[PDB]
C-alpha cells in the first residue's frame, strides 16, 4: 500500500551506544532478506573515526536490543559515513575518502560489485547540513535500490539515481532543485524523495518532497522530532515501512503512515 507521506510517529529508542564510536551510525534491515537471515536479522555500524570496518550483526530482534553481536564482519576496506544500506543479502557502502559504492555479501564476505557513482561529490562536497561526510547516501524503497548524492552540474542540488543491485550500474536518474547541504537527511518512500530540515531540533519537520514519478516538487510541515539532538542517520525500510534513524547515541524508529 503506497501512498505518500502524511504523518511520523514520536521516535522509538531501541538501543544506545555505550561509547562515543557510536555517537554516529547506521542500523538497518533487509527489507528482501535472504538465506541464511530474516526480516528479524538487525546490522549496526558505529561510524565514528577514519577507519571503521567493524559490522555488528544480530540474528533477532531481542540480540539487537540486549544483547551482544551474533557475529562481527570486518570490512575488506574501510566505510564512509552513515549512508550504508543492506538489501536482498547484501551490504551496500561506500568506501572511505572514495566515491565508490561496494557491494558486499553478508553470508559470503565477498565484494560482489564496486562502481564510482558518475560525477558524485565526495568527503565533504556535497554533504547534509551536518557534516559527517554524508555526501552519498543509499535508499531502498519498494521499488529496490537507489542513490543519494549530488554533482557539480548539479551544483549542489540533490540528484538520486536508481541503482542495480546486482552491478551497480545506474538505471535511471533525477535531479531535484534541494540543496543538499541544506537539509539534515533524506530518504525515499514509494518513489518520492523527502528531506528533514534539521538535525537538532525537536520541532524538524520533513519539509521537502520530490516525487519521480511525476517530476513534481512540493512543500510540507509534516512534525519529525530529533529526540537526542544530534540526528545523523534516517532512512526508510519499505518492508517495515518505519524509519530507522541514529540520533546522539540513539537507534531509533519512527513510525509512518501513507495516503
Ligand atoms: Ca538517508
Ligand atoms: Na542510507
Amino acid at each position: 500500500g503506497c501512498g505518500e507521506l502524511v504523518w511520523v510517529g514520536e521516535p522509538l529508542t531501541l538501543r544506545t551506544a555505550e561509547t562515543i564510536t557510536g555517537k554516529y551510525g547506521v542500523w538497518m534491515r533487509d527489507p528482501k532478506p535472504t538465506y541464511p537471515y530474516t526480516q528479524e536479522t538487525t546490522w549496526r555500524i558505529d561510524t565514528v573515526g577514519t577507519d571503521v570496518r567493524q559490522v555488528f550483526e544480530y540474528d533477532i530482534i531481542s540480540q539487537f536490543m540486549q544483547g551482544y553481536p551474533s557475529k562481527v564482519h570486518i570490512l575488506p576496506r574501510p566505510l564512509e559515513s552513515t549512508g550504508a544500506v543492506v538489501y536482498s543479502g547484501s551490504l551496500y557502502f561506500q568506501g572511505a575518502e572514495s566515491r565508490t559504492v561496494i557491494r558486499y555479501e553478508l553470508n559470503t564476505e565477498t565484494v560482489k560489485a564496486e562502481k564510482e557513482i558518475p560525477g558524485a561529490g565526495y568527503h565533504g562536497q556535497f554533504p547534509y547540513s551536518w557534516g559527517g561526510y554524508t555526501d552519498i547516501d543509499l535508499a531502498v524503497d519498494e521499488a529496490g535500490l537507489w542513490v543519494i548524492y549530488s554533482t557539480d552540474e548539479a551544483k549542489g542540488a540533490i540528484v538520486l539515481s536508481k541503482l542495480n543491485p546486482e552491478n551497480l550500474e545506474l538505471e535511471q536518474t533525477w535531479e531535484t532543485n534541494i540543496r543538499k547541504q541544506s537539509v539534515a537527511n533524506a530518504f525515499i518512500i514509494c518513489g518520492t524523495l523527502y528531506t528533514v530540515s534539521s538535525y537538532t531540533s525537536a520541532d524538524a519537520t520533513v519539509n521537502f518532497a520530490y516525487d519521480t514519478g511525476t517530476g513534481i516538487s512540493k512543500t510540507l510541515t509534516i512534525p519529525f522530532k530529533n529526540r537526542y539532538k544530534y540526528s545523523s542517520m534516517i532512512d526508510y525500510n519499505p518492508l517495515e515501512k518505519k524509519l530507522f534513524a541514529w540520533d546522539n547515541l540513539n537507534m531509533v524508529t519512527y513510525d509512518i503512515k501513507l495516503s
